[PDB]
């Protein structure tokens, strides 16, 4: 596994605009559009991210190039970012793939809250972590998806992921 197929797991895969886990509006894998409640507002957001009028819909190739620009930035973005580039650094590979994971999911600004199992995970206390990252609203609103992400900082196995093909 890699961090491709992981988050192609976990966000699927949807060639027309969508609302994802928060009601906002969404394409491809996992690409947020726009948090406004406005489908005219994604709907040109979205031609503006192609570069054609697509009209509420994509292919799958435009799909995963948005999906390659996405998963480029959250890595970007952690390396940018003085609180997680040094906790990135000191992670093996899988549990790098947690990071991408959970940074694509919820981007930067609310990493203050996650202060606590930052140090836990730069400790390498995996248990106490993932004990800590559970106490989330992140993992009361999507648990089967944060258990995954967990399991994965828990053991730096893809067992998680595995298990459900
Ligand atoms: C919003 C906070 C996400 C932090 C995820 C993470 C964990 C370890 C190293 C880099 C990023």
């Amino acid at each position: 596994m890699n961090i491709f197929e992981m988050l192609r797991i976990d966000e699927g895969l949807r060639l027309k605009i969508y609302k994802d886990t928060e009601g906002y509006y969404t394409i491809g894998i996992g690409h947020l559009l726009t948090k406004s409640p406005s489908l005219n507002a994604a709907k040109s957001e979205l031609d503006k991210a192609i570069g054609r009028n697509c009209n509420g819909v994509i292919t799958k190739d435009e799909a995963e190039k948005l999906f390659n620009q996405d998963v480029d930035a959250a890595v970007r973005g952690i390396l940018r970012n003085a609180k997680l580039k040094p906790v990135y650094d000191s992670l093996d590979a899988v549990r790098r793939c947690a990071a991408i994971n959970m940074v694509f999911q919820m981007g930067e600004t609310g990493v203050a809250g996650f202060t606590n199992s930052l140090r836990m995970l730069q400790q390498k206390r995996w248990d106490e972590a993932a004990v800590n990252l559970a106490k989330s609203r992140w993992y009361n609103q999507t648990p089967n998806r944060a258990k995954r992400v967990i399991t994965t900082f828990r053991t730096g196995t893809w067992d998680a992921y595995k298990n459900l093909l």
